[PDB]
């Protein structure tokens, strides 16, 4: 018995991978993610030029999860493109490249260059619809006309199957609107739910201080705090986007949390805070634990229970 | 050393009270909250007509908090108005009456009727904006045009100081816009942050089932899941609404959580899930725990540390 699967025309040894931004910034990180037992890896979201990101401390974790305001530090698109084109060993596992340009034009410029490497090598694209705050305007994925623009422009410029990383939604009307926008675009083959829960605030009682330096302590939350929000979003998109795959991200620390994502409809399962805290060994534990739940229930395949969460009456 | 506060022209023995919807539906509930050591109580959010609410199970709790889709079950406005005018003992503690009409017209009708009792007895109004409007539109407080409408008409119909219960926000743009709307209305003297984190989904791994019946399992999240989100919202409004009070609500299980809310800027501190789970004995524990933290830090009153959370640099 094994957790092997095929999608987007690639084979994956198991449904696990890092979440974008975790253990994926440097050549050292990507090589370590490659050497792990993960099923796939995703590079850090990049911009055209390298960025240092925000002042430190800019990430902190706690028993129930993490807060970050990293500021999109990254080595620049040229570095991740070179990683995808010359350095990654595709015989080991698939690679996804996350892009997060600060304007539509910047995104269009990076995807035009990624297209022939995607054709030649099979690197897959994850378009990240989250960016640093611009006063007077909402996040792109919270502004449905801007979202529709980015997607129209990228699908035109890239011309190949790609995926989008979405922030969480909290209102049913927003699920219906966002999914309708995503469904206008046949090249969006996968949706990743969810990015960190925006602008939480952790305060330390002893020091009476916030715990990260940028943005007066405000930053995105991950880990145990966000599991039910992550499951709601995976399931909301699984139901509304029957012709796409959903990848689950948020709150995965155990094979049980992975099993819940898959029941909710997840095809791949990304690990962020728990990977940051435990290291790449977590992938062999997560495989063992999900296999163990499956055996106890009598499930031979992920397909037997994916998206089969039961409702009452 | 003391927990006493005077606000809104009332005196409160301590900052604790129930969160609306918890232990406040019936006369029996309200007399219980009155007999407890809470500094105040708020009645269940009511509609003009009595409501049975959604089918059960519609609330469930777990180690890290709760999920609910109650559907606004309540005994109807006439009951809560009668409780405020004839039954509540104001010599014990102040009363807030929460209203949550299904349309602006229903809100307006309630508050015209409330107004004479508010002037005579001193009951204080909390208008719930984290509430359904027209289906397929977002809840009122996530639609800034509907929000401005509700506040204009309620200000006019009521003519007295009131407060508003707000859903959590996740994007800085929303904090900016929401506070600017609120700051248009000088009768809005307090803002309660936050209502439940909307449409999460809790799944039970053993049964492979959702845990509440309404809305295919989707429901509002409370408790340990939402503390950082609640602290962010309290601090964001404390900073942006310098002429208003902020009441904090979300994730309070201990005097230490209360202490964080107050450093974030909370005046009153409300207790929902932990109160539902532990019962009204929680209020003596919370007061003890908060006084111990204060004693250890040398704080003699709440004003010494309210709003004084430190940032880094
Ligand atoms: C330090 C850190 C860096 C991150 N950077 C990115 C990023 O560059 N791109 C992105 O799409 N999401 C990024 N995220 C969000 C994660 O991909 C993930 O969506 C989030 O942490 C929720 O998952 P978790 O509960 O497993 O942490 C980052 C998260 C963390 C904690
Ligand atoms: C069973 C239940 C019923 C609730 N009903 C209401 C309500 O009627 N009006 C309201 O403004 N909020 C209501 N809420 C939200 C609580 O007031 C509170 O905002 C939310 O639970 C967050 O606080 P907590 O983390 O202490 O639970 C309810 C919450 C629960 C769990
Ligand atoms: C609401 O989004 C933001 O505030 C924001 C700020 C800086 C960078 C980004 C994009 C990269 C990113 C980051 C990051 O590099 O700070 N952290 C996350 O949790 N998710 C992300 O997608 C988003
Ligand atoms: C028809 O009214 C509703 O179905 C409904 C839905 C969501 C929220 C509300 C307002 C009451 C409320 C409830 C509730 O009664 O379901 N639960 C919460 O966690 N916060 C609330 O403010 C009503």
């Amino acid at each position: 018995m094994c957790l092997k699967l095929n999608l987007l025309d690639h084979v994956f040894a198991n449904p696990f991978m890092n979440a974008a931004g975790v253990l994926c910034s440097t050549e050292e990180d990507l090589r370590c993610m490659t050497a792990s037992s993960s099923g796939a890896l995703v590079s850090k979201s990049c911009t055209s030029a390298p960025r240092d990101g925000n002042p430190e401390p800019r990430y902190m974790a706690f028993p129930l999860g993490s807060i970050n305001s990293m500021g999109l530090p990254n080595l620049g698109f040229d570095f991740y493109l070179k990683y995808a084109s010359d350095l990654h060993d595709y015989s080991k596992k698939p690679l996804f490249l996350s892009i997060s340009g600060l304007s539509v034009e910047e995104n269009v410029a990076m995807v035009r260059r990624l297209a022939p490497v995607a054709q030649e090598k099979g690197v897959l694209l994850e378009l990240n619809l989250s960016c640093p705050n611009v006063p007077g305007k909402p996040q792109v994925a919270y502004d449905f006309e801007a979202m529709r623009t980015y997607l129209q422009q990228v699908s035109l410029a890239y011309g190949l199957p790609f995926g989008v990383k979405m922030p969480p939604y909290f209102d049913i009307a927003h699920f219906d609107t966002a999914a309708a926008v995503l469904n206008e675009f046949p090249l969006v083959k996968f949706v990743t739910c969810v990015n960190s829960v925006g602008n939480g605030l952790v305060i330390d009682a002893e020091s009476e201080s916030v715990v990260i330096k940028p943005k007066q302590g405000f930053g995105g939350l991950g880990g145990k705090y966000i599991l039910p929000t992550a499951l709601a979003n995976v399931n909301a998109f699984y139901r509304r986007c029957p012709d796409k795959l959903v990848f689950g991200c948020g709150g995965v620390y155990s094979g049980e949390d992975a099993f819940l994502h898959i029941l909710a409809g997840a095809s791949m399962v990304q690990v962020g805070t728990a990977l940051q805290e435990e290291g790449p060994g977590i992938f062999t534990r997560l495989e063992d634990e999900l296999l163990e739940i499956m055996a106890r229930k009598g499930y031979r395949t992920l397909e037997e229970f994916r998206g089969r969460v039961k409702t009452i009456e």
